């Protein structure tokens, strides 16, 4: 099976490219797993496989830390990444993104239903398991609970059948046969939670399948459209039907080659204590327990030696930083391009912690649309920050097109020296903010509205007549000859040259 | 010794393995510059420049990089600490505790001796043309050729009270002249203003390049009006710098300079000046305006002199860790005298040098039981209202948990703790500063306005104290299991 469709597949390149460390001596699930994978994100070192879990019973489960997380060479930065995806290991975000949205105008290619696959060599039903007795993670040493899930793919289906939606969201162990987790708007798996209420009939059938095909883990982190069944635009995506096997419990499809699955229903009606959990932001608030929606396990089913990917989410570098951000920027790229506004190319820097995307403006078309900078940010901010693809996001940083908004030092230069504070910013208030963000939840401010902006790091000609400086670098303020004189006479003369394949 | 000679300085960097030594012939024009250039973006070694075309009896060799970073994290600030007597592996906060050592000192006057190097050679009016000197085109679009990027300007009040030792731009204008930046509120523009006024004649001036490395940090410093930076190095130094009298005015220049010029910084005249690719990163190609006039009258130098050149532009170079370091570190000095709990300042290098983050001693904070928006504009009210918050136009307020000499914690408190608009405070009627492109070149006044105070605090950081632990390695995990972690780290198979 390819690395992209099969998460085990996914697990041997990994090791293929030594970018895995197998840690076969016990390792304990309280604290220490995380421990190793935080500091692994830290330092972006290759992603640890835990084959000897303390607690691990009956084949569940082992762990594999850090699976979306950044290498430590310039050269395959994102490797990881890439293989979700089918792409060499050297891919630029630009090219990982460009996948991403490139089944965003394609016809979506239903899935196959097959009779069986490796989700289904062992299984246990509610008098067997016991959520408590598995080697579930305690990720962060405040943390509320056990957080089994932070890279699974939850699954669920509007009470019509003609949209099944898969997403991550976290959620922790309540009790023996009960998770916890956030369901909040304006997420596809809450937008479905309240058909259902409405409906008021039912729990929703459910079900969290965890070590999915990478690239599936991928769409489940990016806010794709309203409707859009993510499993037609993963197989568009990797020009493949994606194999699913009925849930035993349930008429809901899990991926064929699911390492762990959870049959169930989220409730409509109970809810439960969820949290604290350390954040994408990097931060955890011990005294901030609140009311979580409430999942119920019927069914285990897994893989032999099944492999339960996890999250050690907070500072950077991790998964809430490379795919939260990154599929973020690319869905908002594509709203501004379908809403008429001349944008090229959107990130969120990382040193942003996913709070920015800056906008690379293609100042040929500004131009020609005879505008202000008071009257195109207003625009870009009224599109973006009404819009679900733009609801974690707080400042967008507008710059022309000398600027690689992929790498995070020229978007900063840009920022600090093209946007006057104040003047060439407009701040949106009325529409809905980030209550996870600790200065709008534990801020000064209403926790869900408001504290949002739009900062013009466009120079005053770039929407007249056109860019008016150089540089003052050495690619800008040196002719060819000179340049290349230089470059080829640099270890010659004694000075060092960072080897790109080589160079952290 | 480094911090007291520059010869003996380069001779430092030639033990740390930190220079190269390029013996085959380098053009001024763009050559040694771009060379440069590259060092600084890449913190690569300090290049000496032996053999430059056109260099006459003697004028001159280039040292680029002077203050630029090194390569390795251990000795990051090494090549600044060779110019104040500290080690190679000294910290941002060492460097700019010593560099503010000597506020609360008496000052060290210095010593006057009869000669020294400075004087081996000597041209009068009939001997040299500025023209004529290998002097450096810096950037391709320079309006000029940048003499002096490393030197430092000496001009003296009319009542001689107050000796001021600073570094301005200046290029080469005709055979015996140069124009420059004398701006406000610079202590050269300040002392220029008082021979203004008073009438009579032009500014007595000299220009040392190649100075005592101690020297040329304090005249890249924003230490208070009236306070001669030769005792202040005196102080910072624990030693009487040695100076020598000019042969043709009564101003002192240090004894081992490397290249004076004596002459006269005029009250009535200007000159073509720029456009310079300058420290924000940025030239503007269509860019001269009239800048002040030096008159030269006599060049004397050190046998084999050395020139230092600033290759200024993009990160990092001089114009990035001293200027806005050294402006930080007065800034912190003038919080606590103003009786605000700060207790570190830096500029973090990816704000290009506009912004500084201020720690805050949050206990002496919680005591003093005020609000947000009361400390922001109190903070702000201060610097942005004094010399040494001039260049500076955001302010960042951190709590105890950041280190301020780490730009990825400043932007990480910065983008997570302060709310746009709300938990900001704008300041429109203060000094703003021209030269950043968004200023001059911008929407709005040029001089004015464009500055912010940014609170990073949480809110019980002025109340209960604070409330939550970093998702990080540091502060998730118990001292026991990281400890552990460390230990096996090599053992597991990490690196
Ligand atoms: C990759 C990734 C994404 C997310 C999360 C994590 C990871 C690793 C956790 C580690 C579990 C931490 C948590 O913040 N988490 C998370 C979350 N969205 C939530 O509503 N709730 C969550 O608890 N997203 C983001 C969502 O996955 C995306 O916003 C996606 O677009 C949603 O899909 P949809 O609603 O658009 O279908
Ligand atoms: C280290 C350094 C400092 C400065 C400069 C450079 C270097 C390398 C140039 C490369 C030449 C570029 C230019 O931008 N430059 C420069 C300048 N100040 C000016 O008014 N004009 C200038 O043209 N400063 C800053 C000043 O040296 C400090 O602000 C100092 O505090 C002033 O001294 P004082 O007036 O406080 O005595
Ligand atoms: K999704
Ligand atoms: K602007
Ligand atoms: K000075
Ligand atoms: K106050
Ligand atoms: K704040
Ligand atoms: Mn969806
Ligand atoms: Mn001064």
């Amino acid at each position: 099976q390819p690395a992209h469709l099969c998460f085990r597949s996914f697990v041997e390149a990994l090791k293929v490219d030594n970018d895995l460390v197998e840690i076969n001596t016990p390792i304990d699930p309280n604290l220490e797993a995380a421990a190793i994978t935080r500091r692994v994100c830290e330092t972006n070192d290759k992603a640890p496989l835990f084959n000897n879990l303390i607690g691990m019973k009956n084949g569940l489960f082992r762990i594999l830390g850090a699976p979306g997380s950044l290498r430590k060479s310039s050269a395959d930065r994102y490797g990881r990444l890439a293989r979700h995806l089918a792409l060499p290991p050297t891919a630029s975000m630009r090219e990982i993104l460009d996948k991403m949205l490139s089944a965003s105008d394609m016809p979506p290619i239903p899935p196959t239903i097959v009779p069986t696959g490796p989700c289904k060599e062992n299984s246990l039903d509610d008098s067997e398991f016991d959520l408590t007795e598995l080697p579930v993670p305690l990720i962060h040493k405040s943390d509320g609970g056990k957080y089994i899930q932070t890279y699974g793919m939850h699954i669920v289906q509007s009470p019509d059948g003609t949209w099944t939606n898969w997403s991550i969201a976290r959620a922790m162990v309540h009790d023996k046969n009960h998770l916890t987790g956030l369901v909040i708007p304006p997420q596809h798996i809450w937008q479905i939670h309240q058909m259902w209420k409405k409906e008021g009939r039912s729990d929703v059938p459910w079900a969290l399948a965890f070590g999915v095909p990478p690239a599936a883990i991928m769409a489940s982190s990016m806010p794709i459209p309203d409707g859009v069944t993510e499993a037609g635009y993963v197989g568009a995506m990797t020009g493949s039907s994606l194999e699913l096997v009925k849930c035993d419990t349930n008429d809901l499809y899990v991926p064929a080659t699911s390492e762990i699955v959870l049959e169930g229903t989220l409730s409509i009606s109970e809810t439960g204590p969820e949290g604290p959990f350390g954040e994408m932001h990097g931060y955890i608030f011990p005294g901030d327990t609140h009311l979580g929606a409430k999942y119920k396990v019927n069914r285990i089913t897994y893989r032999n030696n099944a492999i339960m990917p996890m999250s050690s989410c907070g500072r950077l570098t991790d998964e809430t930083h490379t795919m939260i951000g990154s599929l973020a920027a690319a869905e908002i790229r594509k709203l501004c391009q379908q809403n008429d506004l001349p944008i090229t190319d959107a990130f969120a820097p990382f040193e942003s912690q996913v709070t920015w995307v800056a906008l690379r403006v293609d100042t040929e078309k500004l131009r020609a649309m005879k505008t202000t900078s008071e009257g195109f940010r207003k625009r870009v901010g009224d599109v973006v920050f009404n819009h679900k693809a733009g609801y974690m996001i707080h400042r967008l940083v507008l710059v022309g097109d000398d600027i690689d908004v992929y790498e995070g030092k020229d978007v900063l230069w840009a920022f600090s020296t093209r946007c006057r504070p104040g003047m060439d910013e407009t701040l949106f208030e009325d529409v809905p903010g980030f209550w996870l963000i600790p200065y709008m939840g534990h801020g000064n401010g209403p926790a869900h509205r408001g504290g949002k902006v739009v900062s013009d790091a466009l120079m005053p000609t770039e929407y007249t007549t056109g860019r008016n400086w150089e540089a003052a670098d050495f690619n800008q303020s040196y002719p060819e000859d000179l340049k290349q004189k230089v470059l080829d006479n640099w270890t010659k003369m004694g000075f060092s040259n960072l080897e790109h394949h080589h160079h952290h």
